[PDB]
């Protein structure tokens, strides 16, 4: 009933009802005007015939090497590149947020309510005939047809640029953060109030919980000693609620910020090293500053490891998932000049397009050890022996999946994988090529230029029937992946945007906190600044082993 | 103790101690090098010798009615003015915020925690000689002392400016939706967690409350009619929380969205004319989209009732009360191509330096009768007994009283008055002189200086001894008026910014919310865009009476 659920505004205009069966394009600000917002103004044409494809702007940042090489070594150049990957990633994303699952028009309740994830495109009306909009049949395709068919795995397909488990825990540990659904209200609900990087996976999100986990002397964070060794502590004497199944032993129930930490020894060990991170950068601000209390010793260190994080994931995870021969830099001053919201809503998309299950492999190699998933869930004992010592040397070691490509989600996971797809029909998510056009991509005209391949294609076109009708989770993880990469294009050209907008927009990288008295001087900048996945294994690993978010 | 009692950092450095007796100043971004930051660099002294004082400014905005009526009927040269005074007033904010009451320093609870008022300028340390820091005696004087001896009214003093009741229970009933004090937790904290202009105080403050507050039938407020006047709903009725002293009957327990505006007529008074306008918007939208349902037309009209607000705060309220000729407008356009943060956060300082008390008459004079304070308070039957439009009539007549020029503080509220002064110390303001240093402005010399007469400054020399020990509350009830004016330099210089930060920082200010179909389309932005005080009241009030933020 409802006359904009054909979508009918390009462009990024807006739609509404003016009656029953009629609607208006609102094109302010397009850079377009028409009943649909379609028919260019002069400046826009000329960008638009300017702006090259993100497939050939793809190409030129993964080749010329020896270019690249030269430009990484020129700190104005290198800023001025890094300048503008920033800028234009950013301004494809709302802020302040716009819609959430419940509201299809802007309202102060879809703004001020924390407790949804924002939308970057308004969910389809409720009294629309198809879950599209207008297009498709009634119902989309057996779910458990398209999981089978396209996206379950038959032989492990290792990612292409070698990313290892490393990355993959990081990658789960870190967004875990943010990425935090709240199960009783919904799937487009998150009870990560923070919305973004504050490490309340390492400190709590609640302050009761926080201090459960503060030792109160020197700005620490309580922990225990196992065989000489740094752990966190426990349930049973931080009283702070874990997440664990009855079987497991007091001595084993790890307490850590995240309450869900405690069932993938990948993730208690990514818990271990920051908990060690922060009593370390404790120390270090103590030595300067035997003055401060504990209070002030805390909060300093909390701010440090907020931008050893930012630090971390743009110039190594990032980086490395990118391909770039061109070195990522984490530096806020670029956008000082700049027009920037320091602010972030995270987007329940950005959720979706994060269920990155192929990553993980059939089976956790530790040493001599080869885990099940039923072997290693909810078991720290194996975190224990091998140790932070092997974990990381072995993490290093074991290649991870490719996300993109197809056929790739490992068998245990897929009542996960299903459930991707069956709550992304309940949140009303628009049609794959609605969010391609949403951020500036052309929409696929065929499942075959889509996949990029013939007997996936067909499965999909059997199933779905129209290429508009193909929904955006599935096809992220079926899109044909670039030459030798992790992900499609899709994959990149919607997260990089959700990505940096969360780490940049955080108040830390704001003129006001990028300063050194943030962080207690110059030192504890200089860790802020100074920040890798290597250092931060090699100050709190024993043995400082080598790692990477790549195999050797 | 703390080496950075002394304030020793100008020019919004920041200070950090280094030990237990030397102290560190972060002279980032300030213009400013050097141990204390007060060497400037070349382009500082350009501007400072270039920058006018505002008392120079002040008088060229508030002179020459010949050229502003010029000005103002030129919309691009109007447009460039506001633009500036928008701009320069917004830089002086500090965005996204930084200390509270409990944190002198940087850190993510001050951030993070919402239930804060955050801060100008950081508390004076806990661990210091003197409540000022290291000047003065060991105890501020004694608070009854000052205000019987410099505070308290002798007679009524006009406010030549000529501010009426509508702009005192305007002010009442406006700034009560963000200063919203959680006296269970102390005077440093806040109940608005929106922090800004939501409505709350119509709508709110909570979801279920909201739902209790609605009719939910065409976007409506619940309403009765008594008389043959619309009139908010009761207690009995919508079962929500009020504030009443236990002696007011059932069928006058008037429920709003503010829980404390049954106490105040004249709360109730515009109150009652808000509730008119949004279910009059809600016709008008309802008219434009016969097929919207109840949720949207409720939202859409207090996304417009939030427009007028802010447009009827920024050409009537704040106009009046600059003085300018110059003709404020409200365009979020204006700031688009520049740099601006669309968030705020209320700071304790705008909260202390807003409470007016002054402005309240000796008598409430409503046509015939004149009742006082005991007779006014919690008697809403007062408004039943004259109606809207001799209130609207009566107060638009009654003249308020001067804030600035001392003595002039109604007995009846002498107890907000000390606990204005008591709390500010529990708070630990810096002095009045650091708060000027703050915001730009040159420190008093004297307290002659500052009183611009002899006798309340030999008195307050007498109480607080150095000038630079002189409080930020009394400094601005007792500062010397400009000409003719309400208020005096550092209350209009510390006022500004915060105001039009709160105001321009609004969502709804942003490109992405500015547009018509935000608001249902062009006939709701117009609603925004032609709204005033007078409008608001003659399409609420019956017969249309005559109002203005002035004696007529
Ligand atoms: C944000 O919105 C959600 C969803 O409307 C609110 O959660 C509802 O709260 C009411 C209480 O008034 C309950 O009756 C509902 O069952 C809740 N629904 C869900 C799905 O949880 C939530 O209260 C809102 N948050 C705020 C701060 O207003
Ligand atoms: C914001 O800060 C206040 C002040 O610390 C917090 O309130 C305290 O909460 C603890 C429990 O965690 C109580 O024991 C204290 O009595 C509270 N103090 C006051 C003054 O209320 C509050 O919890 C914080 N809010 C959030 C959302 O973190
Ligand atoms: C040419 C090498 C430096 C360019 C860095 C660009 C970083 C990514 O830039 C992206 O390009 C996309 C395709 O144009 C656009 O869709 C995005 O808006 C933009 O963020
Ligand atoms: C000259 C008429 C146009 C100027 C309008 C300025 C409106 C108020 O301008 C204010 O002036 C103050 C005094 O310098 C400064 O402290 C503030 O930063 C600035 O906003
Ligand atoms: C109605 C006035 C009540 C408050 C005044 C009580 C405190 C007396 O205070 C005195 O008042 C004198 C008369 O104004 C002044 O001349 C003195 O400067 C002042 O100290
Ligand atoms: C606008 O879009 C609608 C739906 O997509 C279509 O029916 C209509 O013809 C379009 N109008 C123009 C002028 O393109
Ligand atoms: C947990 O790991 C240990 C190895 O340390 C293994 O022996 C044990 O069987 C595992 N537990 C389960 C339930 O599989
Ligand atoms: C810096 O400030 C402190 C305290 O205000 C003062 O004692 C000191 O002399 C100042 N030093 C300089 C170089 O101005
Ligand atoms: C309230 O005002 C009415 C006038 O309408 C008056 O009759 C009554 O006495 C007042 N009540 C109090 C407690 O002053």
């Amino acid at each position: 009933a409802n006359p904009c659920c054909s979508n009918p505004c390009q462009n990024r205009g807006e739609c509404m009802s003016t009656g029953f069966d009629q609607y208006k394009c609102d094109c302010t600000r397009t850079g377009f005007y028409g009943e649909n917002c379609t028919t260019p103004e002069f400046l826009t044409r000329i960008k638009l015939l300017l702006k090259p494809t993100p497939n050939t702007v793809w190409y030129i940042l993964t080749h010329f090497k020896g270019v690249w090489n030269i430009v990484n070594n020129i700190p104005f150049l290198r800023s001025l590149i890094m300048k503008y990957v920033l800028t234009s990633r950013s301004y494809l994303i709302d802020s302040p947020p716009t819609y959430n699952v419940h509201y299809g028009y802007k309202s102060w309740e879809a703004f001020s309510n924390l407790s949804y994830y924002t939308r970057a495109l308004p969910p389809v009306a409720d009294d629309c005939p198809t879950p599209m909009g207008v297009k498709g049949n009634k119902e989309l395709p057996d779910s458990k047809e398209v999981l089978e068919k396209v996206l379950l795995r038959r032989e492990f397909i290792p990612d292409p640029q070698g990313s290892n488990m490393m990355f993959a825990f990081f990658a789960q540990h870190f967004t875990h953060q943010f990425f935090k659904t709240d199960h009783k209200r919904g799937p487009g609900f998150t009870r990560g109030l923070g919305h973004g990087v504050d490490l309340n996976h390492i400190y709590g999100e609640t302050l009761d919980r926080q201090h459960k986990l503060r030792l109160f002397k020197d700005g620490k964070l309580k922990y225990q000693v196992i065989g000489g060794e740094v752990y966190p502590p426990t349930v049973k004497d931080t009283q702070v609620e874990m997440i664990y199944p009855p079987h497991i032993p007091e001595n084993l129930q790890f307490a850590v910020g995240q309450e869900v930490f405690g069932l993938v020894p990948g993730l208690m060990m990514y818990a271990t090293i920051w908990l060690r991170e922060h009593n370390r950068v404790c120390d270090i601000l103590k030595q300067e500053h035997p003055e401060w209390g504990d209070e002030q010793l805390f909060q300093t260190s909390r701010l440090i490891l907020i931008g050893e994080t930012i630090k971390i994931v743009i110039e190594d995870y990032v980086q490395h998932l990118s391909g770039y021969h061109f070195k990522l830099k984490f530096d806020p001053e670029l956008l000082f000049n700049q027009q920037f919201q320091y602010q972030n809503r995270i987007a329940s998309e950005f959720n979706t397009l994060y269920h990155w299950h192929p990553l993980l492999p059939d089976t956790f190699n530790i040493e001599d050890q080869e885990y099940s998933f039923k072997q290693f869930l909810y078991n720290n004992s194996i975190l224990l022996e091998h140790g932070l010592t092997q974990f990381v040397e072995s993490f290093t070691r074991q290649i991870a999946g490719r996300v993109a490509g197809g056929r790739n989600v490992p068998i245990a996971v897929q009542a996960v994988a299903k459930a991707s797809i069956d709550q992304s029909r309940e949140m009303k998510y628009q049609s794959l090529n609605e969010y391609r056009k949403r951020f500036s991509l052309k929409p696929y005209t065929s499942f075959e230029e889509l996949t990029g391949e013939k007997e996936m294609a067909a499965e999909l076109k059997a199933l779905y029937s129209d290429i508009d009708v193909m929904e955006l989770y599935p096809a992220l993880l079926v899109e044909k992946p670039r030459p030798d990469a992790i992900f499609g294009e899709t994959m990149v050209e919607l997260g990089a945007p959700f990505s940096l907008k969360g780490l940049m927009g955080n108040p830390i990288c704001s003129p006001q906190y990028w300063k050194p008295s943030t962080f207690g001087g110059e030192v504890g900048f200089k860790i802020i600044n100074t920040a890798s996945i290597q250092s931060l294994i090699c100050n709190n690993v024993k043995g400082c082993p080598f790692t990477s978010f790549n195999v050797q």
